[PDB]
């Protein structure tokens, strides 16, 4: 029983690149299964969303050890130990892509020549806008506020 | 109609971190939703999850985008267009998981003595393999054979 700090550990930066990839996983094997919904192919939809929900016990898993281990959110680079602070963790997510990253993009996109992808970056970004505060009136309701 | 091509644009690099963004926040709010379920949030666990499908809507959105503009697939560099595309897509994501990176993320979690870090992903290493012959299977049978 020589129990160690993950943090500042290759493996700490591995457990986050991991939940990255299976977050990714299981966006894209759904995203697929629709097109094997479309084209009529049920046992090969069947097997992206059954493997998808492997993805979803890995990616929770890779959480389980970050939490466990004191280390941070992913996404975000803030505690996730408590409800609270998950709720933080989301509100500070937000934040970040409506006042910062999909605002960003859209620049970009437009001076590129892509007001399409634009366009829906800018919805993105009022969207993001909308789930932060909804996540920051929980907050509030969990800090014991109306 | 002045269409450009999203191939080696910032929008494209852009769409790429915008996808993995929603990848890893509709994760996170379906892990944060089990916690609010623990203890007794129904609301806050439901709005977890709502909000969870707007990051759905998201990702697929930013996966279209990349699609229809002829970009690779986020996770893997390989093209998305069609069903075997996306099969060929996931075999490759796998086949990297199995035998490059849960490999190597155990070798190094055992080197900075983390065991149980190590055993974890050395089970996802297995399922890897696993999912990765199963795709194989299912492009087996997409390009005509048994
Ligand atoms: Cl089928
Ligand atoms: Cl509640
Ligand atoms: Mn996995
Ligand atoms: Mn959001
Ligand atoms: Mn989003
Ligand atoms: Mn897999």
């Amino acid at each position: 029983g020589h129990m160690k700090d993950l943090k500042g550990t290759k493996t700490a930066e591995n457990l986050k690149q991991g939940f990255i990839g299976e977050s990714m996983a299981n966006r894209r094997y759904l995203y697929f299964a629709k097109r094997a919904d479309e084209e009529g192919y049920p046992e090969i939809a069947g097997l992206l969303r059954s493997i998808a929900e492997g993805e979803t016990a890995h990616a929770f898993g890779h959480l389980d050890f970050i939490r466990q281990g004191g280390l941070t959110d992913p996404a975000t680079d803030k505690p996730i130990g408590t409800l609270e602070q998950m709720i933080e963790s989301a509100i500070a997510g937000e934040t970040y892509e409506w006042t910062q990253m999909y605002p960003g993009f859209a620049k970009v996109a437009r001076e590129e020549g892509f007001p399409e992808v634009a366009e829906w970056f800018e919805t993105l970004a009022r969207a993001e806008k909308s789930h932060a505060e909804k996540f920051q009136n929980v907050l509030k309701q969990l800090k014991g506020g109306t």
